[PDB]
């Protein structure tokens, strides 16, 4: 079957992989990719015969042939040996199977499409399907179908395989075990290995492939490679497997079932058997049902079921199925009181279906979300070649070679009639009713065949049933408004005369202070904002600490009905307390920036406080505070870890009580005070202009200015907090003793420096020499617990070294094993060559040197040096050629005084966290215990701040 | 002339025993007996005045107690009398009034004979010398030359000279060497001669007035002065006495606009009254004085505070002669209040008809009795010296048991004399005088003597019968009967907690309370101290004004409630800390506990008027605007408690912040600031720990019932931690005043903490410093008045200070300043042992002090509190370290931590320039990164 014919592919110009599709007169589909500037190169095989296309006699064989075919050629009948080329070959391979299609994919090194699909072309030719390759096979494919057992997602999906028609072909079985794979058969006298060869041969060998291969060499010489070497396919013509009718043949409509699941759960499944849309994939009025259900707006039926507090979450929309036939599947969570009325809430979803059913369909709903889609599709970012050549392979089936990539992320046209088609369909006659939840326990006898999931039809009498079907009304629900905002204009702005590799500060106020650069390296519409919020009264009380969370809490909550639609069209967003203020990042695209963004001042500028909210989040919360006393031990020694090395840190206990007295006068009449005068730092990259960017930033401080009459701060009411000082020499220490577990924690501290060039290299190469050795060491050897740690505390510019372990061992035990690997890295400084020196400095070299893969990472990373207001824009440079500078001798002077325990300026701090109850060791100096830390840091002395470069 | 009559006086506190005495050759006698002084006094008055002299020649009388000083037979030496008190420490004094010429000396310890010798030959020989004379015409002279310019006697002449001109009221006392030597020789007439008689006929007589402190016994004191001092025989000269009032019609109804030498502005207005000197008993016209200076609900002061128009006014009864008796009223005046005078006299007429309204009192006579019975009951002392001339001038006025008891007492009340005066306090009977300085070249009626100018200025008739025929009543009521009168006496002896320093009684979380009952003074009265912490002092600099400005206006709201406390003897403060609240009680153990809760019911539910907001506001407002023009080395110690703290809003944050003060912004935070904070006690003197208990937990009770204040956590219990510095680095930056054209400095070292070493370090090396810079610096040197030196003791850590004003260069200042460190520097090896141990001694008696008042301990114990430490023998214990330093010791303690290469060289400056290391150009973002010092550990 030597054909070939192609053309160039639209290809989304992001893309640059080039492309070809052609099908095989054999039935193979074909599609060729040429990738110049790809690493792997790739190939994969999908055939449309699944695990529905099984025989009659024979449960799993598909997946048990996905398997099986990689064993064996006649010119190596070693079983991996294709498998090893491969891993020769840097190629991964792995297959799959679905109900209807049964794939293959592999990758390859760098340009072996000779050697690799030659090993791969031999599985035509000559399959083996050995004796004891099949007999130790069936015992895997048993194991995929034991660990499926108490699998609920493919648990449930054999239960929707097995409770439509149990005659309807629907009905086969996917997996296979042991028995009915090659059990009963060969007990029957049916061979199973020529099962094997009869389903490869007819089925397999015939028709319907749908390959693809990612290649590098050109279009040309792959596809006459290709083009000729896959002509060993031989046509035997196997129809296609399709299903003429829906399962749920007057036995599952109208009908409730009630399951029980491994997971304590709470949901209910409503399907929806519906006629075909593949036919329909133009217009796709399946998956815009899928985006009205789930869509949160006004009038939204979330928002009024959350405005009801009956449902946790829910999604809906077009479950794919047979050729013939598809679904319609809404999975939901419940609430408590949402299970009493979870016949109410079916009412509402026919509420809902009255919203639709009266405004019928919609065209700017449908044309907008059309083009989101087109522009979405079209800008979107990348893919792994591997995956990508299964994905299309995939959908290879079923479009023409020029329909593979537009295949169904693109809409052409619309279709009020099957709009109107499936809105009919929506009706109380459809339904079938399958309740997953966990309390059904002792109530579930009808258990299901091979996995072993228990149910019902358990039904309420009529009297709800045809309540459903009469009431077909509609309440509160709405039309959601569009969030578009220009997604077109998504082009680069090419770099000014400023031509700076960081951030700059192009506007400085009393009010702001504003960094800036736009998007070099990513060449993308999109753009990342960080943003800083600086308060007094964030850090002063246990009580206005609440206020203020309870406020961020209920202010992002409130605008976040309309922001669902908004991020929707790309534009995220985090609203996040600190003891500074509150934080603020918006990511996303060019689209609505300004707008939205000043949307967001806008609101959260004047902002309104509704009474039951404030009372459910009050609670809510309030619930949230004394969770804490039953965390786990390494958590709790965090915990103590960031309360110990801050200024003040106010309790679980002391937040508990402070919500004693808070009211909505209380905060509500705070809160224009807590805004009255603050500062506003902001960090901005990505797609946009300088002066655009200057003029967004006097857009927000006006808009401040306007609603609450924002002052501008002085920089002696600007602080920052300070870190304690030690005694030099002294080892300080106290307890805490858990309830819950019988795991002690401690976590051990070091005050070494400032971030000076020499210390960052010090404590990062010394922590990394220390990673790997001690994790070799101790959890790996000595085996103390789970919970082993090492690495950087670093807080209030100066570095720090802390070691996070949860164990069932006595602490002072634990530290004289500490200790003894002190004492073993003491040693191991002399016993480190020359070698072991320059591997780990590199290692070190390229752990911290690497461009990031995000602007979201570098803004990260700048934005960390904004909140510390180092902005050392070249600390990378500036410390890797400090790393290179170390010696040996380098480390005994940083071992000597800082590291030893005999050392003058041994600054050591550890903490214990006792359990519930609760070869080497050197003479430690006598801590102390800690009892009132109050008292203890009373007279200390404090360290300095980092003057800013 | 040995005739005595009289015994013990009944006083208690006091010990000094009293007899009084009449000889029979007409010597009143009264013998003070103090065993207990360590200096006898003495003391004799003459009531005869200036009003005795011829009318051609003035201060003749004043001239022989001029001459009466030099010379007896005995010692004809001028100063001889004079070199007496010379050797044995004797002050003598001596002066001339109308009716009396008093002495009074003392005598170092029992000279008693000595000053007799020199003095008993006054009566019988005075010498009236050659050059005792032609000396004492300069010495009246000078005298004159002296007391031309004084505005005392200017004014009172000015009262003697604008009455009867023809009434020898209108004489003049003292006298120049024009009226003593050239009028009376042009006349012809000797002088001496004339003393001759005045003395012999007229000094003789009677009207001298003895009495002797001394500490001999009661007998020899009494033959001592009755034995020899018996020299004066009666000639029975009468007393020169006024049978009339002298402000005889001519000036009623009249003004004065008086010119004077001093810039002031007063109002004047005067009542010739009756005597009412035999009425004690109720004492009418200080009764009258007692009703004036009421400022009380529904007073005249209090309405005249709300017009603005007078700021202050004294009145009540000016003692005249035996005849005749003053009343006299003294304000003070605003601009406005010179336009207005018809209407602020208005309102005296007001308060007047509001007199005649009411009538009478008798709680008022029966309260002010019980004052005269508690305040004479208990009045703790006196100084012995000028005590014994003033009873002595009593002596004139009062038989021998009333010139103690003299008027202390009130017997009877006398409604009809206060009808009387009433007819006497009537428009028709008005004297008016205004002193203004713009009244030059407008007041052409000349002063006789002194020559200040004043005009005689009938006032017309609208404003006459305006101010006769308006006499009516408002608003006044006069204020009742005050609830806190004392009866509480009972000094409470002292129980088991026998501890010479408070003890904590009672800590909550809530409160603190420390006690201890008095051990010294065993007094009736308690004092009381108390610190209310709370965190919201540094919310904002606007908020630190509303802290402020809160407790001021809270303060002077109940100021107006607490005019009773000042009548009854009960002293208070309120203030503000950059911490917290700072609570004083001081007065009787009585009714404070009571009067208190009042106090802290009030501030809890306390309301705010608009008008006294913006008035206070705007004031404060104007006094930080004028906090720009204050003193340099001042404005140089503010920036020292600016720089050596942790965090402090500045004075211009504070200026500008207030353009947001609104009522309803401090009105929503008093109730936020009455929330949360905390409370501390210091209770003490005679009282339990038991009802303390009772009593604080009443308060706090109180305090939790009208505000519902709840504890603070001790973690929101902070201080202020202080600036570390490199320790050996001295850095300064400059300053440039505004209005004053001289520089100020200082320069700043801190050693530690207060321990027991760095407290004698401190102090000791501070002391040292101090008499050498004494010597060379502001001796020698010459810089400015400003220069000082010493100590800074802030936030539990000690520091040292140089607190130097003047116009120089600065730099160059600094190295004078390091002039005297090299100079003090060889001084130290240049010390000898003798030097060190006076001047630790001249420490150790500077700083060992027992107390002299329930104040001073309170006042020790307050600083035990406001460091928290509680170190009540730190006084002794450093005492005994401060003889344990060595001249080696003091020789490290300035090399290791004060010379030029110490370790611990902690040296800063910071200049305060006139009106036009390294550089301080931000302190912000000095202070950005810096280490922070620790606190102190409570001992």
């Amino acid at each position: 079957a030597i054909k070939r014919i192609g053309n160039h592919i639209t290809k989304s110009p992001e893309d640059k992989r080039e492309y070809r599709g052609l099908e095989l007169a054999n039935g193979i589909k074909v599609l060729l990719i040429s990738d110049p500037t790809t690493d792997k190169s790739s190939a994969a095989l999908d055939v449309h015969i699944g695990s529905l296309s099984d025989p009659p006699n024979i449960a799993g064989l598909s997946h048990f042939l996905e398997h099986m075919l990689f064993l064996g050629t006649k010119k190596y009948p070693k079983e991996n040996e294709y498998s090893q080329f491969l891993s020769e070959h840097a190629g991964s391979s792995n297959a799959f199977t679905s109900g209807e299609h049964t794939n293959y994919y592999f990758d390859v090194s760098h340009e072996h499409l000779e050697g690799a699909l030659d090993r791969f072309a031999q599985f035509f030719l000559s399959p083996l399907f050995d004796e004891s390759a099949k007999d130790r096979e069936v015992n895997a494919v048993d194991s995929e179908h034991e660990k499926n057992v108490m699998n609920d997602a493919w648990r449930l999906f054999q239960l929707e395989k097995a409770t439509g028609n149990p005659k309807h072909p629907f009905s086969k079985f996917g997996t296979g075990n042991k028995y009915t794979l090659e059990t009963r058969p060969n007990q029957e006298g049916i061979d199973v290995r020529q099962e094997l060869l009869k389903f490869h041969s007819a089925y397999y060998s015939s028709n319907l492939m749908a390959v693809v291969v990612l290649g590098r060499e050109s279009l040309d010489d792959l596809t006459n490679l290709v083009v000729k070497l896959f002509s060993e396919v031989e046509n035997k013509n196997v129809p296609l497997p399709e299903f003429p009718e829906h399962p749920f043949q007057e036995e599952h409509l109208k009908q409730l079932y009630k399951i029980v699941p491994i997971k304590d759960i709470r949901n209910l499944y409503v399907t929806f058997p519906i006629p075909d849309l593949q036919k329909y994939y133009k217009s796709n009025p399946g998956h815009y049902l899928g985006h009205l259900i789930g869509h949160e707006g006004p009038g939204s039926l979330l928002s009024e079921l959350k405005s009801k507090g009956w449902v946790n979450t829910l999604v809906g929309g077009q479950k794919e199925g047979a050729r013939g036939f598809m679904f319609f599947i809404i999975n939901v969570d419940l609430t408590e009181e949402g299970l009493l009325h979870v016949e109410d809430i079916i009412l509402h979803m026919f509420q809902y279906i009255q919203k639709l059913r009266a405004e019928g369909p919609q065209e700017w709903v449908f044309q907008e979300l059309k083009d989101l889609n087109a522009v979405a599709f079209r800008f979107k970012d990348k893919e792994r070649p591997r995956g990508y050549t299964s994905k299309i392979a995939g959908i290879l089936h079923y479009y023409p070679l020029e329909e593979v990539l537009t295949a169904e992320y693109l809409l052409e046209e619309f279709r009020p009639d099957l709009i109107e088609m499936v809105l009919d369909k929506l009706r109380p006659e459809n339904v079938r009713v399958a309740i997953v939840s966990k309390s059904f326990e002792g109530k579930t006898d009808r258990t299901e065949e091979w996995y072993g999931t228990q149910y019902k039809q358990e039904a309420i009498p009529d009297e709800v049933i045809k309540k459903w079907q009469n009431a077909d009304l509609n309440g509160k629900f709405k039309l959601p408004t569009k969030n578009e905002f220009i997604p077109t204009n998504f082009e680069i702005l090419p770099l000014e005369k400023e031509a700076t590799p960081y951030p700059a500060l192009i506007k400085d106020t009393a009010m702001s202070k504003l960094w800036f650069k736009q998007d070099d390296k990513f060449f993308l519409p999109k753009a990342n904002l960080n943003f800083e919020f600086f308060s007094p009264f964030a850090y002063v009380d246990p009580l206005h600490s609440n206020m203020a969370y309870l406020y961020l809490e209920l202010l992002k909550d409130s605008l976040n009905e309309y922001a669902y639609a908004a991020e929707l069209a790309g534009l995220s967003y985090d609203l996040q307390n600190t003891i500074y203020g509150m934080y603020l990042s918006v990511k996303g695209y060019n689209d609505k920036q300004p707008i939205l963004l000043k949307k967001i001042i806008e609101k959260m500028a004047t902002f309104e406080i509704d009474e039951k909210r404030f009372e459910i989040i009050k609670e809510a919360y309030m619930r949230s505070l004394n969770n804490f006393r039953a965390e786990q031990p390494h958590q709790h020694a965090m915990y103590y870890l960031r309360l110990l090395m801050t200024e003040v840190a106010w309790t679980k206990d002391e937040l508990k009580e402070a919500l004693d007295d808070v009211t909505l006068p209380r905060l509500k009449a705070f809160i224009p005070q807590l805004l009255s005068r603050l500062h506003i730092e902001a960090l901005l990259h990505g797609n946009i202009t300088k002066q655009a960017a200057l003029g967004i930033m006097q857009m927000v401080e006006d808009t401040l200015i306007e609603h609450a009459h924002t002052k501008p701060l002085l920089p002696s009411q600007l602080v920052r907090y300070r870190e304690v000082q030690l005694p030099d020499r002294g080892w300080f220490v106290y307890q805490q003793r858990n309830e819950v577990h019988n795991n002690s924690g401690i976590e051990i501290y070091y005050q070494t420096d400032m971030q000076s060039t020499s210390e960052n290299m010090f404590l990062e190469l010394f922590a990394q020499i220390i990673s790997e050795p001690a994790f070799n060491t101790l959890r790996t050897k000595e085996q103390l617990g789970y919970i082993v740690f090492s690495g950087p505390r670093r807080a209030n510019g100066i570095q720090g070294l802390r070691f996070i372990i949860q164990s069932e061992k006595p602490p002072h035990y634990l530290e004289s094993r500490v200790e003894a690997f002190l004492i073993t890295m003491e040693k191991s400084i002399e016993d480190m060559t020359e070698e072991a020196f320059q591997k780990h400095i590199q290692a070190l070299a390229i752990r911290r040197l690497d461009k990031p893969k995000k602007l979201s990472a570098e803004s990260a990373k700048y934005w960390g040096e904004i909140i510390s207001q180092q902005y050392n824009f070249d600390r990378d440079n500036t410390e890797v050629a400090y790393l290179k500078t170390l010696t040996k001798e380098d480390i005994i002077k940083f071992y000597k005084e800082m590291l030893a325990v005999d050392a003058p300026r041994r600054h050591k701090v550890s903490v214990h966290v006792l359990a519930r109850e609760m070869s080497q060791a050197p003479a430690l100096p006598q801590p102390e215990v800690i009892q009132n830390m109050t008292e203890f840091k009373r007279g200390l002395p404090l360290f300095p701040l980092v003057k800013p470069h």
